[PDB]
């Protein structure tokens, strides 16, 4: 009724007899009394390990369990193996530190050990991330992480303001979809540079961190990532440099950065109309974007989205629509009406009237 188990240590294999109820912690002691190789380091740096052809499936025995918890049988082998191994962690400043960690611990337990060595007490404001997602309640080993891999130390993201809250993913996703769709469909006009910035975050959100082997030329369908007017361009390299610049940023940080970026623009929350300006004495017309808000009218370059002129709504003296044009009269504020060619004049006139009313 004794269990006869082969103990492997280095190149030694010695069969020892154990009662099936022997606690692992006592079994380790027993081994340390009999094989000098077992004394290579302190007891807490070693344990018993059952290997598997799949390295992911080898398991460390728990000190406080009995051997028979593990269903051990006569002729099985247990390895008395060092738990401590060196793990490369990327710090926040980009440098890489090599820290001794216990292979039998969960990611969470290691992270606590890691933080304490570098002087961080709030270990739960951090997570570890892999270099090509880790459950922090499982071990690195069982998740297929190989010992030569570097992990990154990443601070959990928190941001909130009057507009967005990183703690409420549902609401955040509503605001992100709205801002993104308005940008993709041209409702919110943006420069090419800003479109490509937005699309970098979009890539981060849809694909995760940039992967140079997979996220290569011709990977994106640019019609899904840029306003139409920018598809006829070399946008992909610009988008991927923005994507890359996101590093290991979480999906929620990326959404928050997208929404804040959209709200920072002069053009955000403005109702836009695509109109044309007549050029005196010439046939050409010049496209322009005309924007209206509760506080102002803006004249915006159709290409660059620069605001080239702006007026307060309180400066309008009168305004007039016809079936082909729309005209603003600013009276003594400036010399000359602003008139534009458009078939949407009634609708512009109506938006203005509504704002002036209040």
């Amino acid at each position: 009724v004794a269990l006869s188990l082969k103990i492997s240590i280095g190149n030694v294999v010695k069969t020892m007899q154990f009662e099936p109820s022997t606690m692992v912690y006592d079994a380790c002691r027993m081994i340390r009394e009999r094989i000098p190789e077992a004394l290579a380091g302190p007891p807490n740096d070693f344990g018993l390990f059952l290997s598997d052809d799949d390295p992911k499936k080898g398991i460390w025995l728990e000190a406080g369990k009995a051997l028979d918890y593990y269903m051990l049988r006569n002729g099985d082998t247990m390895e008395y193996r060092k738990k401590q191994r060196p793990l490369k962690i990327r710090m926040l400043d980009g440098t890489v530190k090599t820290i001794m960690v216990d292979d039998s611990k969960t990611v969470t337990d290691m992270l606590m050990t890691i933080c304490a060595r570098i002087g961080i007490t709030n270990h739960d404001e951090y997570s570890l991330v892999r270099e090509l997602w880790l459950d922090h309640g499982r071990t690195l080993r069982e998740q297929g992480v190989e010992e030569h891999e570097t992990l990154l130390l990443r601070r959990k993201f928190f941001y909130s303001d009057q507009n967005v809250d990183s703690r409420d993913p549902v609401q955040l996703n509503l605001l992100y979809v709205q801002a993104r769709d308005d940008i993709l469909n041209g409702s919110h006009p943006v420069s090419f540079d800003k479109a490509c910035e937005f699309a970098g975050f979009q890539c981060q959100i849809q694909f995760g961190p940039h992967n140079e082997q997979k996220h290569k030329a011709g990977f994106l369908d640019l019609k899904d990532f840029l306003p139409k007017e920018y598809v006829k361009q070399k946008g992909e390299r610009k988008i991927f440099q923005a994507h890359k610049n996101c590093g290991q940023m979480s999906e929620i940080e990326a959404k928050v950065r997208y929404v804040k970026l959209a709200r920072s623009l002069k053009t955000y929350g403005v109702s836009f109309f695509l109109v044309k300006e007549k050029m005196k004495g010439k046939n050409k017309l010049v496209p322009r974007l005309l924007g209206i808000t509760k506080e102002c009218v803006m004249r915006v370059d159709e290409k660059t989205k620069e605001v080239i002129q702006e007026w307060s709504l309180t400066n309008i003296k009168r305004w007039a629509a016809s079936p082909k044009s729309f005209t603003l009269d600013f009276g003594d504020y400036q010399d000359g009406y602003y008139s534009v060619q458009t078939t949407e004049g009634e609708q512009i006139a109506q938006l203005i009237a509504g704002y002036i009313d209040i």
